[PDB]
C-alpha cells in the first residue's frame, strides 16, 4: 500500500504539473488525447485550469469542426511529423487561421472532459461555476461543431460507424486490431523533403511495429494530395477502416453532451441531433457485434471484410450499450472470463489490450497486450453512466490498487506488472485523480 | 443546518496543494527562481508525503550553499541578474565573506533551523516506503549529517556566544517573522547614517513584500546589512557593531526542538555518539533559554533586545515558544496554555477559525491585514500541532490539525488570512500551506 | 459534523442491533418493510446476518408467493391488529403452516436487500460467498413466487401496475395519497371481538389521521369473508387503488432480481418472465403521467379515476425509467425545483414526502411533509442504478449531511430539522450504513 | 502484486465493531448477564466514539458496586442463581466482606485500574459533541469523581502499603493476565490444605476459561479464595496469610499512567487542588518503582515475588511497561525499545503481523495457541499505542494502530490470535479488539 489515497492524489497531480521531478522527452506540443484526459486528472483540483486546457484545444480546432490530433507549438523543435510535413495551414481549407495542427483527428472524449468539468463545478460555489458557465456558453457550439463533423464527414454513408484514414486516429495505433488493413498499404516514391530522408518519428508509441514506415507517410501523402478534403478522402486514402471503438466513444459522448445541453439549456435542435447520433452510433456498434458472443468487429472499408482480432476494442458494445440481454451477458462473460480480465497469469485484473490467449499478444508492446490504466478507467466510467455501478466500483477499485505504488507509467507488462512507458502528459495519473476525487 | 461538505475532499485539497507546492499562480506573487532557506525546508515537508527524492533533492540543493562555517542563508540567488533586491550585489557576500560557499551566490543572514524536522518528515515517510526508497533517504542523511550538524553548531556557537540558550538575531528578517510588533521597539533604536552610493536606484524597492518596514523606514533595515559588510560578516565582530541584537525567543524554542529531533534521528541511523550528545546537550540548553525568559504567572515567553537590556513586551504568537520545546514547570505551562486556548487569542470571540492569531486581537498592536500583526497563517497552526504531537498532547494536536483543514478546504492556498473574516491576504514564494495541509493529510 | 463517517457507522449499527441504548415501544413481530432494510444496513457488516432475516421472513411467505406485511412472533402481547384480528391461520388457504401473519402485503424491496448481500458478500471471500450462494439457491424460487404473485394476483388485468386493497399496504399509509379513496369507504357494524371495543391500532404510523378507525378495520372484515381469497377480493373490496410508487419499486426490482438470475446462473425461464415485468411495469407506470411534468398518477379503480396528488410519489417514473426524454426532463426539472428539493423553506434537499405547497402538506405528520432519509436513500439507489451517477451522488451526500447528527429518526421535520419519530427498526440507520458501507 | 482490499473497509469495520460490541455471538462464547471490571472500561471506551451516553452509563453501572474502601471488583454479579464459578456463595463477600457494597454482589478481588482511560475517551468525545452531551459528561465526572480517587487511593494505601511505588496482588486473577508464564513460579509456592465442602461439585469447572489454571492446579486458586475469606477480605491481614503476594509490574505502570491521565482530567474540570497532587504524587510513585524494577542493560521490568524475595524474570510483555508510564533514563529506554522492536518480540520473522506478542516466540515458555503464553490480543496492541502517544512518540504509535487495524480488517473480533498463522483463538465476554477498533477508528 505505497501510497495513501491522499498521498497518491498529491502524487499524481505532481505528475501532471510537470515541474522538477526512465522518462520521455516532453514537447511544448499539444494533444487532442492527452488535453482532454489532463481535463479529466485537472477538474478535481481546479476547475479554472481544466477550462484552460480545453480552450486552448479547441482554439486550434478546424473550421469545419474536425478537432486535430497534435496542436504545435512551434515548427522548429524537431518533432517528426511536424508542421512541414503536414502542412495544413497552406494546404488545408479548413485549418485554423493562426495555429500549426496535423491533419488527422483523435477519439471524441471531449466531452467526458467537459462533463468533469462542469459536475465538479457544481459543488464549489459561485465564481467557479460561472467559470464553467462561461467556458459552456463559449465552446458549446464548437463541440456541437465537433460533434456533428464526425458524423457527417466521417460517416458519410450513415452507417452509424466512423472511418478512419490513419491507425493514429484510433489512440490505439500500435494494434493488432489494423495490421491487415496495413499490410494492403503499398507506398510509391515518396516525395522529397528539408527533413533528413529517415527521419524518426518522435512519439515513439506512432512508430510502425515493423519499421515500415513508409506505409505510415504514404497515407500522408494520399491526404495531401486532395488537401484534406473530407469530399475527396474517400477517393485516394489507401487505409479505410471503420473504427468500432471509437464508434462508442462517439456515441457516449453524443449521450453525455446530449445531457450536458439538457443540464445547462443549450439550444433544443442541438440536444435532439446530439440523441440521434448517439443512437445512430450504438446503433452502428452492436451491427458489428458477433451473434454468439456479442464482440464487436472493426470493418475495412477497401477490403469489404470484417477484421477479426481479439483486443479489448471488442468489448466496444460494452460502453455504449445497443446489445440484446442475452448477448451482452455474452460479451461480459468474455470480458471478465480468462481470455481477458480473468486470465490467471495477470497480475491484476485490469482490462489487457490484447488477450494473452491470442496469437497476436506481445506482453511488452503497447496494445498488443500490456495493460492501460487509463483503458480501464474508460471501462469504469462508462459502466458507471450505465447503471452497472457495482461493476464500475470494482474496476475502479482494481485500478487504485495497481496504481497504488505511485509508479503512473502509461502501460504495464499484464504478468509482472512492470511499468513499461510513459506518455508526454500522464493519462494515469489523471485516471487516478479521476477515480480518487 | 450540519455543515456543508467543503469545496474540495481530502483528495481533492491534497491533489490540488501538491499542484499548488512551489508556488500559488492560481492575487498571485511574482516568482523568482532563487531558493529561500524556510521555503526550502516547507516545500520538503510538504513534498515528502508525495516524493521522498524529490523532498531530498529540496534541502541537497539548500544545503550545498551552506557556508564554511556551518551557517545556512535565508536566500541562496540562481543568479545575480534579475533584479531581486537585497540581491548579490546589495549583499556582496561573495567577495566580503570568507565563509561564503565557493560556487553559489547567497545572502548574509540565516533564518530559523526547521530543516531538522523537514528531515524528520522525509526519514518517517522514507520507511514506509520499501527498500529503494529507504536507500535514497540513508544515502542523504550519510551525506547531509555533518552538514546538519555543523549548521546547528554555528548557532549554537556562534549566536548564542555566551551560553544562554537563546539564538541572537542581527536582523528582523532572520525571524522568519519581520512584519511584527516583536521587533519595532528594537529599530527604533537603529539610527541609519549616510548609506552608502550603490547602482541601483536610491529608492529600490524590496522586492520581497513581507520584508518591507512597516513604516518605510527603509533606510534603518538597509544600515543593519551595512554594518554587517564593514566587519565582512565576521562572526566574531558583528557583536561589535550591529545596532540591531535581540535574542529571539521563537527562534530559540524551534532550535531546541530541532535539536532533539536530529539528536533522535542521529541515534535511529547510527550517527556518531559525540554528534548525538552535543545535540542532546543543545536541546535542554535552549529549552531553559527559553523557560528562563517566561513571565511568572502567565509562562509568556519574552524577546530581549542585547543592547537596551530589556525584556520585549508583546503580545503575539512567540510568547507560546514555550509550548513548542517543553521546560515550563507545570502550573506555568497550564497558565500558558489557558492564555493560548482563551479570549486573547484561539477562543476571541470574532476569529473565524480557531488557529492561532500572530497577534492578539486585544492588543493595541493588532493589525488585522498586516502580516504578522494580526492574521492567521496556517503554518504556525502546522507548526504547533506537529509540535504537540511530539510532546504527547494528542488532542490539542489533533484539534489544530482539524481546525487548520477546515480553514484549508476552500483551496484558498494562502499563507495568511484576515483572522475575522477569513479573507485570504497574501501567498509567499511557496505555498507553506499547501505544504502544511499535505502533511496534515499525507 | 457531529460524527465521522466512522463513528456514524458505528452508531448506525448500534441502533440496528436494539440492545442497552422518546423512542418507541419495540415488539417481537417482523415487518416485511423493516425486515427487507434491516437486510440492506446489515449487509455492509454482516452478510450472515443479513441472510437470517431475510430468511427468517421468507419462512413466512404465503404458499402462494405473497410475503405478508407482518410476521407474528405470537398472538398475546396485544399487538392490533394480532393474528386475532386477521385470522389468516384459520382463514386462509394460503397462509404457512407453522407461522401467524397478517393477511396484506408492502412494497417489493427485497430483491434490492437481496442485490446488497449478494454485492457484498463477493468481496469477502469464500466461506461467506458460499453463505449468500447458499441463501440463493434456497430463496430464488421463493422469490420468484413473490414477484409472479405480485404481477399475477395484484395485476390481474396486465395493466403493469400493482393494486393495493388497503391504505396499509402501500408503505405510505398517512399520505394525501389515499384520502379520497378512504372517503368512499362507508363501514357497517364491525363485529364483536374479545379485544376492547376501541383497540388503540398498536403502529401509530397506521392509525389513521382522523381516527376514522372503523374504515381500516372494515377492509379488514371484507378480506375475512372472502378468506383472502385472490380471486374473490376485487369484487368485495370497498379500497382497490392502483400504486403507482409500489408499481415502479416492483419493475426496479423484477429488473434487480433479473440481473442476479443472470450474475448467478438462474433458470433462464425465470430471468425472462422478470425481464418481462419490469418492462410492463415501467409502461404501466408510465402510463399514468402527465403529459406536461411527467408526474405520474395514482388510480382508483372503483371510482376509476387519476388521483391527482402532490407526493413524492409522483416521482416514480423516474425510480424505474421508460419517460421519454423531454418529459424525464420535465419530471427532474419538478424534483429538483421549487416544489420539491429546492423549496427555499426546506432546512435539507432531501425529498419532502409531500410538496410544501400543496394544500395538503402537514409538516408533522408522518408522509404528508416531513422529510424520510429511507425515501432519500431510495431515490438515489434507483438513480445510480439508471446511470445518474452524479445525481445519485449528490442525493446521499445530502442525506449523509442530514444523518450526522446522529439522531437517526426515520421522518424530520422538513424546514427546521426537528426529528418527529422511529420505527421498530431505523430504516433511516439502514439508509446510513449502506450509503457509507 | 498490491495488498489485496481487506473484507471491511474502515466503516463497515466499524460497523461490525459496534455490532459486536458486547460479545461476539458471530466459536462464540457463553454470555452471562454479569459485568467484568476490565471489559466494563473497555466497552466504555469502545462506546464513546458512537455515544457518550451509553459509554456513561456502563461506568456508573461499574462504580456502583465499588466497595466502601474504594476497591473496584473484578466482577459484579447480576445475580448469584446462573452458577457462574466462582460466583457470589464461593465469595461470599456479602456476608464477610465489610466494605462490599450493601445491594450488589460482587468478587473479592480487583482488576487493573483503566478507568481513567475509558474516563479520558468519554470526556474527549463529549467536549465536541454540543452542550447537551457536554452536560451529560460534566454530570457524570462531578457524580463518578470522588469515587474515581477512592479507587485510586485504595491501591495507593491499600495495595501499596510500604509506598514501594507498585500494587501486589494476592492472585493471578488481579493481573488480567492469569494464563501466564509471569506467575508459573508464584502459583507453584502455593501449596493448599484440605479445601472445604461446598454444596457444587467438588470438581465444579471455573466458568470463564481465561482463568482455569494452565495446569490443572484448580486447588491452589481456590486455597487463596479461601485465605482470603479466613481473614474477611481485610486489607491489613491479607499481607499476614495470602500464600501468593506478588508486585505486578505491569499493573503498577497502568496506574502510573492512569494517575497522570486523571490528574490531568481534574485540573481541566476544577476538580479538588488536593485531588489533583495526591494524583501526580501516586503517577510519580508508581513511575519510579516500575523503574527500579528494570534491567540494568534492557530496561526489562520485572515482577516481584514478595513472599520469595525475588524477581520474576519470563519474557513476556509485562517487560515493556516502563514504555508506558515513562521514567526510564534514555539509554535504557532506547534499549528496550530496540528489545520491543526486535526479534524476540515484535520483528520475529515468524509473526504474521508486528502486533505484540504475549510472550517472546524465542522464550521457553512460548505457547502458541494458550491466552498470555505468546498469543497476539489487539487490546495489548491498542493500549501500548494509545500510551505511546501520549509520551509524544507520535509515529510508533500510528504504526500500532495501523498494523492493528490491518489485522482487525478480515473482521473476525478475536481476543487473541496465533502469532505465527493470525488464527483467530477465543472471545472473551465484551469484545476487546472491537472496542479496541472503534477507538483507533473513532
Amino acid at each position: 500500500p505505497s501510497f495513501t489515497p491522499t498521498q497518491l492524489a498529491a502524487r499524481a497531480a505532481y505528475l501532471l504539473r510537470g515541474n522538477d521531478l526512465a522518462a520521455p522527452l516532453l514537447y511544448p506540443h499539444m494533444w487532442s488525447w492527452d488535453a482532454a484526459f489532463v481535463a479529466i486528472g485537472l477538474a478535481p483540483l481546479s476547475v479554472e485550469r481544466a477550462v484552460v486546457e480545453l480552450d486552448t484545444l479547441l482554439s486550434a480546432q478546424w473550421r469545419n469542426g474536425m478537432i486535430p490530433h497534435i496542436v504545435f507549438a512551434n515548427g522548429v523543435d524537431g518533432y517528426f511529423p511536424g508542421p512541414a510535413r503536414w502542412a495544413t495551414a497552406t494546404l488545408a481549407d479548413n485549418a485554423p487561421r493562426n495555429r500549426l495542427t496535423s491533419g488527422i483527428t483523435q477519439p471524441p472524449v471531449h466531452a467526458i472532459a467537459v462533463q468533469r468539468i462542469l459536475e465538479h463545478a457544481r459543488t464549489r460555489g459561485r465564481s467557479t461555476r460561472a467559470v464553467a458557465e462561461a467556458f459552456l456558453d463559449r465552446r458549446w457550439g464548437d463541440l456541437m461543431r465537433w460533434h456533428r463533423w464526425l458524423a457527417e464527414c466521417r460517416d458519410r454513408n450513415e452507417r452509424g460507424r466512423i472511418t478512419l484514414y490513419h491507425g493514429w486516429e484510433s489512440g490505439m495505433d500500435n494494434s493488432p486490431r489494423w495490421d491487415s488493413a496495413y499490410a494492403n498499404v503499398v507506398p510509391g516514391k515518396l516525395p522529397e523533403y528539408q527533413r533528413a530522408d529517415n527521419v524518426i518519428i518522435t512519439d515513439p508509441s506512432q512508430r510502425p511495429s515493423d519499421g515500415e514506415y513508409d506505409r505510415y507517410l504514404w497515407l500522408l501523402e494520399e491526404m495531401k494530395a486532395v488537401r484534406y478534403d473530407d469530399e475527396r478522402l474517400p477517393s485516394v486514402m489507401s487505409f479505410q477502416v471503420e473504427d468500432v471503438f471509437f464508434s462508442a466513444i462517439f456515441s457516449v459522448a453524443c449521450q453525455v453532451l446530449a445531457e450536458i445541453g439538457e443540464d445547462y439549456k443549450r439550444p433544443h435542435a442541438d440536444v435532439k441531433d446530439l440523441y440521434l447520433w448517439a443512437e445512430r452510433f450504438r446503433a452502428g456498434v452492436v451491427e458489428t457485434t458477433d451473434q454468439r458472443t456479442g464482440a464487436a468487429r472493426d470493418f475495412d472499408v477497401l477490403a469489404e471484410k470484417w477484421l477479426v482480432t481479439e483486443t479489448a476494442a471488442q468489448f466496444a458494445p460494452l460502453l455504449c450499450g445497443g446489445l440484446p440481454h442475452d448477448r451482452e451477458r455474452a460479451l461480459l462473460k468474455l470480458l471478465e472470463g480468462p481470455r481477458f480480465c480473468g486470465h490467471p497469469d495477470l497480475k491484476y485484473g485490469l482490462i489487457p489490450s490484447t488477450s494473452p490467449v491470442s496469437r497476436d499478444f506481445r506482453p511488452r508492446e503497447y496494445w498488443r497486450g500490456p495493460v492501460w490504466p487509463v483503458l480501464t478507467w474508460l471501462f469504469s466510467w462508462c459502466f458507471a453512466r450505465r447503471g452497472w455501478a457495482e461493476r464500475a466500483r470494482l474496476l475502479r477499485q482494481e485500478g487504485l490498487r495497481q496504481a497504488s505504488d505511485g509508479s503512473f507509467a502509461e502501460y504495464y507488462e499484464p504478468f509482472t506488472g512492470e511499468p513499461l512507458g510513459s506518455m508526454q502528459q500522464s493519462w494515469t495519473a489523471a485516471a487516478v485523480l479521476d477515480w480518487l476525487g
